[PDB]
């Protein structure tokens, strides 16, 4: 399976939460898969009382896209930096093998682009994430994360090796940021990236976020933009965290079958009520949904979840089914 | 199994640490079985140096006692808030599907009642709780959370299938307190609830909880007060915490078979020196005792368990045994 | 296997990162396996920048030394502490069972020793810690703590129970420190281990830490000092925190094969990413390299690893695979 012999297709890459069109279980053989990202330093409004953040992002966003290929194939990435750019960066990939992730390979200094190609021979999703020479934790905290998703050649399996198949795929990043605070006690907001610097470092120090959020801001994923499904789906939630520990949990749901270390070839475990996604890692859960109705998915530290931000909605269309649950006597008057 | 054709029963629920006497195998088939719960606010001692909490709580205690049914199972509950409460309350079960854990068909306002019912078709341990619209993390820390256990019908089991059986349950709930210090840093005391709230929302966005307590303060379940048992005793420690991560450790034992996530399709792990509980869930162990003694059973942050609160006591009776651990040479001058 | 009986040997134990030589599958039966430590209490130079720690040590070494039997043996350990120590110690062996893990029959006041005999009769890594009554934590994020290997009889399995086996061990030991900091923002600096105890206490309960480091100080495993292997061997990753949880990872690596819970009877997972290791316990992770070159192993929540020191350097000869990965374009010029 030398590389330079196998075909080779090009991904046409999308924004979160959507996930680009791909196979479960595959025929085909290995492929060299063809990528590219550029990234955007930007400021961006991360809440609804208007703080800001100088961010990072690949492609723009917060998480980076999620990128999908099977077991055995190739990444082959072109990193591009552009000449509005004020700071030069790189790529990590856990799921490959070698020089730092692919970080020594890739460094580029805006208005300059590189590709890194590996064999992605391990299933499960994985996380990257930018990691340059003595600026990693500031890279990281500023938006630059996403997951790599490698699936099984055969697609997902249960733990006696049935088969489990997905109707629809979202990917959840979920972000701690130190926004520092002034003599005020209110956020400060900054002209440059490097301007921020400093006092950042200051507040991450302190290991205390002012904000966690999921994918770029404070209700980024309610209301209106909630995630949609509807009774008898299957859905595939990812959730990625480069630096932070988190919790995931559906309200109202469960977890049918969850991989909280996100690597395929271990058996999924059944029936959970809430997961733990480690920091640095991204990992996978499967439920269909059964009752219509608001779910809201967030981190069960619940201060984390409704005073700092790490809360999302999904919106069921369906049939109200009463043997599951059902109202036997609404709220009303003790009997006096 | 229409629900409204099954036989039905009444539970008799007790206080923490105990719980209500149950079969852990059971011959019968679906019943709806009925509870009734009332919330409960007052102000209580969480030390030994008079500090208070205003608090709210299910039955008066904390947590709130321990829920059993079988795996098919229909859970029957009535919750009443009495009118000498000044708040609105409902319960969200982790084990129930729908209508966020049926917070959205229990809400009563003081001298209000209702009942819900649902089916528990998936076994473990879960957490319940409450959660009111904008109100969800301060009624949870203020103590309002308890285990519900779902057990499968023909009882618990190891990984090849073999049947594990325990002669007694006890149920810890650990609960991570906010409490507001003055300007000389002595705990504030108040009049009511509600004068409490904005102070301790600015100590929970702080993320450091004051004091970390085990089943509602210091010193709980130590000393006099300390869980007991036999040489030969087969025990189930369930512990629960809604909001925070823990990590469990029994000093001079082991978790023999363990359900970290507390979900009982899946397999235990065995020999585990200390365990993780995440945020948001309820996890169960069993240990058979070899030796007498004291035992401590403690959250193994250490500072944790020891400065803030998450520490008690298990008492043992019955024989040493010499071969397991003994005493060559008691401490004695280092010969010179 | 009464033990008065069995055959008796003696270890003699090296200083980390190293492990003593030991076997992995034996064809032995139980022994008495007689090991010796001291205890050493002393002033250490903590960071690059001068930072001291009064600290407490097993042998004088941050770990302490690691300790190896097989299952089923009985562990004989004399614990010394000379009249030059100012404070009475004792150890608690998580491996043991009964009487506090040994902490009750180790109390011993500087100028004493005492000898304890426990059988190992689980399998796994654990913790052993100093604990005396009343100063628990103090003792143990001072600096004493340290893993027992207690390995099966016929060595490590796969999940199938298929033989692993491993080229070479390393033991890591992760401390969290609470080194006080004065009016200046300057770190304090004392003249004994008792005028220390108020001012840390303080920092304690704040539940920061001012350093995290890997075997005594930040830079300890890094540079000159990097762990070594090369191509083709598979390495042994032992990691023990007594306190804290941690979250290793390894940049361009993987966890082959894992034991994160550390208790080599349950199955490993593998393909990990990135590995939970809950406060109070030791893991053990092994990876076969494929790859030469300079690798990062550090704990993922990268504020902790980068700011506060808690990364290492394995450093790997061989030869270069292009397969697993490889430079297509190096990086240059957009194309205008
Ligand atoms: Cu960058
Ligand atoms: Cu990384
Ligand atoms: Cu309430
Ligand atoms: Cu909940
Ligand atoms: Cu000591
Ligand atoms: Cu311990
Ligand atoms: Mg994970
Ligand atoms: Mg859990
Ligand atoms: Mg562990």
């Amino acid at each position: 399976q030398d590389a330079d012999k196998l075909p080779h297709t090009k991904v046409t890459l999308v924004a979160p939460p959507q996930v680009h069109p791909h196979e479960q279980a595959t025929k085909s053989g290995p492929k060299v898969v063809e990528f590219t990202m550029t990234i955007e330093e930007k400021k961006m409004v991360i809440d609804d009382k208007g703080t800001t953040l100088q961010a990072m992002t690949f492609n723009g966003s917060m998480p980076g896209p999620t990128l999908v290929v099977h077991e055995g194939d190739y990444v082959q990435l072109t990193l591009v930096n552009p000449a509005t750019n004020a700071m030069p960066h790189n790529v990590d990939f856990h799921g490959a093998t070698g020089a730092l992730g692919g970080a020594k390979l890739t460094n580029v200094n805006p208005g300059e682009q590189a590709t890194l190609r590996f064999k992605a021979d391990r299933s499960g999703t994985f996380v990257y994430h930018c990691a340059p020479e003595g600026m990693v934790p500031w890279h990281v905290v500023s938006g630059a994360s996403g997951t790599l998703m490698v699936l099984p050649r055969d697609g997902l399996k249960d733990p006696q090796g049935k088969p489990l198949h997905y109707d629809r795929a979202y990917t959840i990043g979920e972000f701690d940021l130190y926004i520092p605070k002034g003599p005020d006690g209110k956020y400060k907001d900054y002209a440059t990236l490097a301007e921020s610097y400093g006092d950042t470092v200051q507040v991450m120090r302190t290991l205390t976020p002012s904000h966690i959020v999921f994918n770029g801001k404070v209700g980024a994923l309610t209301g209106a933009n909630a995630l949609t499904a509807k009774v008898g789906e299957t859905v595939l939630l990812i959730h990625s965290q480069a630096n932070r520990d988190t919790r995931p949990h559906l309200i109202g749901g469960h977890g049918d079958w969850v991989w909280e270390t996100g690597k395929f070839a271990n058996p999924p475990q059944r029936d959970l009520e809430t997961w733990f996604i480690r920091g640095g890692s991204a990992g996978a859960a499967l439920y269909t949904f059964k009752q219509p109705g608001v779910y809201a998915y967030l981190n069960h530290n619940l201060i984390e979840a409704f005073e700092l931000g790490a809360a999302g909605h999904i919106k069921v269309e369906g049939k109200w089914n009463d043997d599951l649950m059902k109202q036997i006597k609404a709220p009303a008057p003790i009997p006096r």
